[PDB]
Formats: C-alpha cells, structure tokens, sequence
C-alpha cells in the first residue's frame, strides 16, 4: 500500500532570497536516495540549490527566472547492480514574481540603502548569491529575506537622487555590477536616518569587501516611490 506525499506550491520574488524546507522524511524510507530537480530534468533550475543536510531548497531569482518552475522530489534505491530503481516522486511548483512584487503608507517614499558591488550575479551560483546576502547581515543588521540583490542596469554605478552616499574600496570596476539593498524606513531624511557608521566605515576601509568576497564600489541612501 504505497503512500503519496503532496508538497504545497511556493512563491518567490526576483531579487529576494527563497527558502523552503522539503519533507524528505515523509518521502524517503531509510536507505532511499533523495533527488530534487526541475521536473523532467536532472538539474534544478538555475536559480535554485538543494541543501541536502538541512533538507532545504533555497535560491535567489533573477529577472530571467520569472514564471512557474515545476520541481520534482524523488526517492530512489540502488539495485544490487547499481541501477537507480525509482520509488516515488512528488512534484510542486514555485512561481517567481517580478522584482516590484516585493510598512510605508501608500505612495510614501521608501528610504533604501544600496551597496554597489563589483560582481555579476549571472556568473554566480545560487549558493553564492545566498552566501553574499548572509555575509552582508553584519552590516545591514536585517534578516536574509529583507535584503534585495539585483544586477546593475544600463551600466549605472550611481544614483543621483541619493542624499547620503560614500565610497567603497574599489578603484576599477571590472564586472557589470550588483546592487544589494535594504529598507531603512519611510520618507526619511538625513536627520532621521539611523546610524550608518557600521556601513560607511567598513565600506571605505575594505573590511566590508573582505567579508563579502566582492569589491565594494560604494553605498548610497535614497528615497524611492514604488
């Protein structure tokens, strides 16, 4: 009397970390081999990573990852001959929504702190994207899922609307660039912004770059209407 396990569908947002624990104990008997992939494929989608030890599927989507991703969770057993005998399979989907999909009053501007990095997210694995977000937490002091990580667009390494900003350690920018940002508050000004010494000083001195693993081009604080 086989048992079947349904897994609920999930949602993700371009530029925001994604994490879901997968109930592998319900799916795998002791001695089974768990595989997690794009449905019908061997690999996961390019934005996702499977952490076997923690039973966690995690990722950081790009704009090119928008749409629905079907994910297969399978259990197999080795035959005496080494063949992979399939045992059971459960499929769910994750829909990746555009960057703007994700408090401040309606239309009230959001004050955002952005760190500009000499990096190319399209050349980073999903684990590398997530690890960078983790390493920024010492400086942002926010939870992993409350930072945003997207590419530079139009090759613009600066924001002329910023009312506070400062330099990083980089002198030459080699890659397209990445923007790692988080919210400070609603419609703030220089005098309501919180203490940012813990961002500005390690950015300029190179301590932030040494911890993140990428050169820091600069940082800025600007008010944005969504």
């Amino acid at each position: 009397v086989p048992t079947v396990v349904g897994i609920p569908d999930g949602t993700a947002v371009v530029g925001r970390s994604f994490r879901v624990t997968i109930p592998t104990d319900l799916i795998a008997s002791s001695g089974d081999i768990i595989k997690v992939s794009a449905a019908g494929k061997e690999a996961l989608p390019s934005w996702l990573h499977w952490d076997s030890q923690s039973h966690t599927l995690e990722g950081l989507p790009l704009d090119t990852d928008k749409g629905v991703h079907y994910i297969s969770v399978s259990a197999t057993r080795l035959g005496a001959n080494g063949s992979h005998i399939p045992q059971t399979s459960s499929v769910f989907s994750i829909e990746v929504y555009p960057e703007d999909h994700s408090a401040c009053a309606a239309d009230e501007p959001v004050t955002v702190l952005t760190v500009i990095l000499d990096a190319d997210l399209t050349k980073m694995t999903p684990k590398q994207r997530i690890d960078l977000l983790h390493r920024m937490r010492s400086f942002s002091e926010v939870e992993l899922h409350n930072m945003k990580l997207v590419p530079v667009v139009n090759n613009r390494l600066f924001d002329m609307s910023a009312f506070m900003a400062g330099p990083g350690n980089a002198k030459k920018v080699v890659e397209n660039g990445a923007l790692l940002s988080w919210k400070l508050g609603c419609s703030l000004n220089q005098n309501s912004v919180p203490d940012i010494h813990g961002v500005e000083a390690p950015a300029r001195e190179g301590a932030m770059s040494a911890q993140l693993g990428y050169p820091v081009v600069g940082w800025h604080i600007a008010n944005k209407k969504p």
